[PDB]
């Protein structure tokens, strides 16, 4: 109930909408630094938001809308630990590159329910990847990690001891799909 809409609001039922200060993981608690997370689709809510959304109704599976008002960028994400500070979620690295925000960045999270995906296009964007002989062993041991996915969304891996840079071209039935343990089929477009 305002005079004005910036964005052009569009929430009335109810459930989780509001925006966060996206952080890196690094700066995170501990004497090391975690990497594990980051070579995946996993992200760190305060815990205000298992309170929350436990209200709200929600159950699993429980993923977000990251619309960046910046560079018209969306990604579609999903919450594993509910361990981080007020204001301040922490995120992976690729997900910042990808959308190119900043330390402490507010970007409008939604929490949106999506169903497993049929047809996934791949598109590796550094050579590295294309010149494996078996990208498709890779790309689908890797994506085990991945929760989420949307058209577009420049994904890193890491196994041996490399980051291999890979943006998705094509996604089915919409763009931001959960693949939660199912069977798809992962094309390429070279």
């Amino acid at each position: 109930g305002s005079s004005g809409s910036s964005g052009i609001p569009r929430v009335f039922q109810n459930r989780f909408s509001t925006q966060y200060r996206c952080f890196s993981v690094s700066m995170l608690a501990g004497p090391n630094d975690r990497s594990d997370v980051e070579k995946g689709g996993k992200i760190i809510m305060p815990p205000s938001a298992l309170d929350q959304l436990s209200r709200l109704n929600i159950t699993y599976p429980m993923l977000f809308k990251l619309t960046n008002k910046n560079s018209d960028r969306m990604t579609h994400c999903g919450v594993l630990e509910f361990v981080a500070d007020e204001g301040i979620c922490y995120l992976p690295h690729w997900m910042m590159q990808n959308l190119l925000l900043e330390e402490g960045g507010l970007v409008q999270v939604e929490s949106v329910n999506l169903q497993v995906a049929t047809y996934s296009k791949f598109q590796p964007q550094s050579p590295d990847f294309l010149d494996i002989t078996n990208p498709k062993a890779v790309l689908e041991n890797a994506l085990r990690n991945f929760a989420c996915l949307t058209t577009g969304d420049v994904i890193a891996i890491n196994y041996n001891e490399k980051i291999y840079e890979l943006r998705v071209m094509e996604t089915k039935p919409d763009k931001a799909v959960s693949i939660i343990e199912c069977d798809m089929n992962v094309d390429f477009d070279a």
